[PDB]
């Protein structure tokens, strides 16, 4: 007799969850956002002040869309004018405002247009990029020194990525890096010359007569790749009147051979830069220690000190190899390495040493390690009741391996089985935050003894509210394939029962390291499949997916649309065989690398599935670009990978498709997974004569995700699974 | 008859109508290709000769797309590698075949890639285009001329056309006009160095890494249009020394003005030419003639002669200026033009003289003038009955005008209502060609006493197929309007029984004097419909149709989107007042034009449509070619018409969409209707919250006529229709 929880209720987002959303400011404090006032907390004591009043920048005249601050708390940067590029690019305008006045400065204001800024780690120097090339500002209302002049648009790229670095290497268009002290500003250059570029049309609004066409150095699998360059320059001593001296540091002669990525810069210490190269074929990986010479001015990498790690199964590490987390002292390094039963675990590196320690063993992963003390290394790992969808907060003395405490699992163990965390500066306090499978909870933590001090969102608004409506429930098991676990999760309706036979919709995402099944708490579509259309929404994680170990997830090495697409049909036959799913009324949908195994399922002629959607699918993996494809399939060339290329098609299984009815969306401005993959998708079903639907999503991307065009996909596809399930 | 007419009969070609394609080659000869041979009839005596045996080309070497046989029957021309281009442009490689010997040309052989190529219209002179580049060849087996240098890709162009050209002028690649002598080529040159580019991708085979960006100069409503220069070369004065003079004859003062366009291209004798230009203002035309001048050597056209033909309410023409039809002395003609009460006669213009003088009158039009004797005219027109969607032979006695004889009435009046004729070199013999409202027929006849000389095709095989199928019947009526009669046709299911309530679909065209009302006898898409699935498809002839006067086609005039959607609307009223009609299931669709009409219509909120189908519609004119579109709807400028043009677009009327279920589908590689046009449409739609279906067929044009394609977008067509109309 209560209200479901309607497509209404999700598109126009009803019911929303709170967040608590802060950023530490010193061992102490941290700044939070309250009414739209910046406000400070002292995390010891509760208390509050107010940091910059809402009210301010009322007659500022402009949008203001972020806010930084000064490490050194007497500047703060605004951010306006964002103009959004890719997953972490985008352009803005920037005007400082200084705080120890009334004042705004407006002398040798940040260029319009503008990149990327930093602020240095301390203090108040500011970094930026704009039209490609660097430049730093020791005081904020002076002139920048230029740092770089070799900037061009498309071709070369100081101190931010390029498109595939951006997506695939670092998650962040930012390149540069400053030393802990601010005196050295070390950066990164792509030069993406050769690089072949991918155009599509824009069409923007209607006055525009003629398309636009969007032109982006995009290596596809195979392709020239850019090429990278180490740079680091000393802030101390620039000149207005001599041009800026940045020293190179090279590639290791292992890397030189031949094509290669940077990976990963930590600084160390004041005078010590780690840096991580892999190789173009991500098997071998080198990580570089170099020291500053006071002498020479130079920076000095030490063949002795050079780190090595390959992967006999796979790539390595799980999207790229891991990041050190260095002792004060910058002697030794903790990383997260797959160990020799092939699970990611803690190891302790010596700089001078050649071998590590495993800190942390198991049937199990380390997710992450998210702290470091002369006296505990704190870490989120999955290991609690041999869960792989969990995430809980560790922590380990280091005088002693083996004495692990849990310092979140018996917080709320019913509400709580998926934690993450923030720490203060040096560790002092951490603030938990609890993600489901409860409401999710947010509460801060003190150190020294694990006490827990307040509170600080518990989201019992939406609790209240949601009391009122008819929720689905989630559950969370495994099923045995082959002597393996594989867990499953499953969006079941309101009031179910075991007895009666229910429509089933299987969610997949299915990519490499993913997982599906987890102990999140979320409000989505599957929800109201669920709760108002009585659709059970389940998910897989099979062969390939993440935290289980590299037996499971290096399965699909050099051979994807293989064991990940096999396994979903397994899930699902055996879905099958559990007494309440309807055999007549089984769906399948996904995105991205959902949407090609949603393809390569409702093409591989199972039989098992009636219909599936498809959005933005990758088909063929000579279309998408050589970072990612390259890391888990190998060169196209008929002398590595050519052939599983060539057979792992969605085109390749068009005459199954007759069996099956399937949508097809795809966004006509996809700078990630192009327009191009479903336009061959679409051609080799119409030259066999499979009949089909689709839908193009004029100028939308990736992520489908304008307000109009997010509601309108998820409202046609709603009608497409309705239909196909025979409900009214 | 049992069987029914299916969608698998209509996309197999099951039902095949035969044709009877003869090319004249003298007054009494012609060549017609029967299988695969190249056989030569006589007219006055019936009997034949294989002139081509099927077999002379077996070892050549190359499947032979096309030949063309010299005036002279000295040699053939076989032209093969065919590669199309728009809708009438193409590339090929070229050999000549010498008929008297029995050799193949192996020097100076034509180039590949070859524009164009032609015959003189007698003798065996060659002139062809290359490259943008004139060529002429004297001699079959020696060097060419290069008559040209000028001609640069998508820029200049040499006795070719560019795309506006091509698709809204001349209705040809060809720019190249012989003088009948074969003395002099004339030629126009076409500068598209301003004018903007669309810009859409090609995605080709799966094996294209990279999709192509394929650019065409393309002048939109509004933009900058192409130059055009014309000019005049002596064949018979070629050096091999020196080089090519052209001489080049201008437009007329009151064209050079501002924009303009080179209309029409007709000889009059060996040494005198014809050109009509038109303003860009296509309300004002003007004809000159240009006498070649023996001892100088230019060519001069006296302000004299020039003869200005403009309108009041609309455009000049039907879709351009009417051609002129020269006496052999060539010192007067005759043309079609509107008449003071806007209907469309022949006019009797002799060159020096003030007005013409109009032999034909009434409430009907000419449609064409087919051919000129000493003492008859024969043309076409739809007198007859009264009929506009008719088509008649007649026969003028120019010592009397009015002893008007129709040669075609009434020689079969039931079986055939539509015909077009064939006269030979002197209008000594004719081929008679009938289109229904029966099966076709082809007669040929002799121009001395109208003599019926022989039955070529009469269409007995498929005549008698036929009869097992369980046909629909063309029911051609009009309705009375204002006080106006607009023409309908209706196609009517077997068995049709007019107190059951059947579902209409409304078929659309509807551009600026087009006729979907006629009495042509097709095997179609609508054929299938109403044989199968008993549904009605109706189109309607409203305002903006032609071939009934100015007072109908001229309504439309700086007004597209308005009138002839009005009446369509009207039209299905009325359709739904008849008791066969269930006004529950009444559906629309249309291609091109249709498409906007039929969307513009779904937008109307008439309330009166369930469902509507819309292929490569246009959606705002200023996305169309300039040509057409300021042809009917003058400038895009605030001081012109940019108020109607912004007034009818589809996207405006978006909101209204809600009411009815629609289908929008479009080619992404339509280099004539851009892609560009529906985006703009679905992103319309989305803004505002509205669902539809879409399909974008991948690398197809305007005509999705790819047989894959064919069959699938009336496949998925057929399916859409049948489900809005509760049909299995
Ligand atoms: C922890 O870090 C990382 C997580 C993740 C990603 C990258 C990461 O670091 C580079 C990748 C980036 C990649 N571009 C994404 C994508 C988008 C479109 C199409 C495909 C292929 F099907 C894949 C998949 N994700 C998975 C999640
Ligand atoms: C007897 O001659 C001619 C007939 C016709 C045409 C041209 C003709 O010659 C110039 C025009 C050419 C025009 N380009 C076509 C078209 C294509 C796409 C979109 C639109 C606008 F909706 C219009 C329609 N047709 C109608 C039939
Ligand atoms: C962020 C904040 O409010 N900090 C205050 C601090 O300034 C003050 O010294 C103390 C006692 O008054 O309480 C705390
Ligand atoms: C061969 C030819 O006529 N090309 C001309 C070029 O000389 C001129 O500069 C341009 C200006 O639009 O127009 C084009
Ligand atoms: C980038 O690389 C190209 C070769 O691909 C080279 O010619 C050019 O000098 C490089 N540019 C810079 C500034 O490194
Ligand atoms: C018709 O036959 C006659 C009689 O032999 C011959 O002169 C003539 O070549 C023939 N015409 C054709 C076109 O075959």
């Amino acid at each position: 007799s209560r209200k479901t929880y309607t497509l209404t209720d999700y598109l126009k987002n009803t019911y929303r969850l709170k967040l608590y959303s802060l950023r530490w400011i010193s061992d102490h404090e941290y700044l939070y956002k309250q009414e739209n006032n910046i406000l400070v907390f002292n995390a010891e004591y509760g208390n509050s002040s107010v940091f910059l009043e809402n009210s301010t920048f009322d007659e500022f005249g402009h949008s203001i869309n972020d806010y930084s601050i000064s490490p050194d708390g007497q500047f703060i940067l605004l951010e306006y004018n964002y103009v959004k590029q890719w997953r972490h690019s985008y352009t803005a305008s920037y005007d400082i405002y200084d705080l120890n006045k009334r004042q705004l400065i407006t002398e040798e204001r940040i260029p319009n247009n503008t990149q990327w800024v930093t602020w240095s780690p301390v203090g108040h120097k500011l970094a930026y990029v704009w039209n490609n090339d660097i430049y730093v500002k020791i005081e904020p209302n002076l002139p920048s020194y230029r740092i770089t002049w070799t900037g061009k648009e498309d071709i070369i790229y100081n101190g931010i990525t390029d498109w595939v670095y951006e997506e695939e290497v670092f998650s962040a268009y930012s390149a540069l890096w400053w030393s802990p002290n601010g005196t050295f500003l070390a950066y990164a250059q792509f030069n993406d010359t050769e690089v072949p570029l991918i155009e599509y049309s824009f069409y923007s609004d209607e006055s525009l007569q003629y398309p636009k066409t969007v032109r982006v150095p995009y290596p596809k699998a195979g392709a020239v790749n850019p090429t990278v360059k180490f740079f680091v320059v000393n802030t101390d001593s620039l000149s207005s009147v001599t041009n800026a001296t940045s020293i190179q540091i090279t590639a290791p002669a292992s890397m030189l051979i031949g094509d290669h990525y940077l990976c990963d810069v930590t600084w160390a210490t004041q005078e010590r830069i780690s840096l991580q190269w892999l190789r173009r074929i991500q098997n071998y990986s080198v990580m570089d220690i170099c020291d500053y010479d006071e002498s020479s001015g130079r920076w000095n990498c030490l063949v002795a000190r050079q780190h090595i790690e390959m992967s006999t199964t796979g790539w390595v590490g799980r999207f790229r190899p891991s990041e050190p987390h260095f002792t004060l002292d910058g002697n030794s390094f903790y990383k997260i390495i797959s160990n020799e039963e092939g699970y990611r675990h803690i190891c302790y590196f010596q700089i001078d040493k050649k071998d590590c320690t495993f800190i942390t063993k198991g049937t199990w992963e380390v997710i992450g390690i998210e702290a470091l003390t002369s006296d505990y290394l704190y870490y989120i790992s999955n290991e609690y009741k041999g869960m792989p969808g969990g995430r809980n907060l560790y922590k380990i003395q280091l005088s002693d391996y083996t004495k692990v405490t849990c310092l979140s699992c018996e917080l709320n163990p019913e509400r709580c089985q998926y934690y993450s965390v923030s720490f203060s500066k040096e560790a002092k306090y951490y603030q938990l935050r609890c993600s489901g499978p409860g409401l999710p909870l947010y509460t801060l933590h003190s150190s020294v003894n694990d006490k827990g001090l307040r509170v600080l969102e518990d989201n019992s608004a939406l609790d209240k509210m949601l009391q009122n409506v008819q929720m689905p429930s989630k559950k969370l098991d495994f099923i045995i394939l082959n002597e393996t676990k594989f867990w499953y999760q499953m969006i079941l309706p309101p009031h179910f029962d075991k007895s009666k036979k229910y429509p089933l919709l299987l969610d997949v995402y299915a990519g490499p390291c993913s997982q599906k099944a987890d102990t999140v708490f979320r409000l989505n579509w599957a929800t109201y499949l669920a709760s108002t259309e009585n659709i059970i929404v389940a998910s897989f994680d099979g062969r390939g997916s993440g935290y289980q170990g590299d037996k499971i997830m290096h399965a699909i090495n050099r051979r994807l649309g293989t064991f990940e697409v096999e396994d979903q049909i397994e899930a699902a036959r055996q879905f099958s065989k559990m007494g309440f799913v309807d055999n007549k009324r089984i769906a399948i949908w996904g995105w991205s690398y959902g949407g090609y195994v949603t393809s390569m399922v409702l093409g591989s002629g199972s039989g098992v599935f009636k219909c599936g959607i498809a959005v933005a699918p990758v088909s063929r993996w000579e279309y998408y670009d050589s970072v990612y494809t390259e890391r888990y399939m190998g060169l196209p060339t008929p002398e590595d990978n050519l052939d599983h290329y060539r057979n792992s098609t969605v085109m390749s299984r068009a005459e199954n498709f007759k069996q099956v009815e399937y949508l097809l969306i795809h966004g006509t401005a996809d700078d990630n997974v192009h327009f191009q993959q479903s336009a061959q998708i679409s051609k080799a079903l119409v030259d066999v004569g499979v009949d089909f639907q689709a839908m193009w999503y004029t100028d939308e991307d990736h992520g489908i995700a304008s307000s109009t065009a997010h509601q309108h996909i998820y409202t046609h596809m709603s009608h497409f699974i309705k239909q196909c399930f025979s409900l009214p």
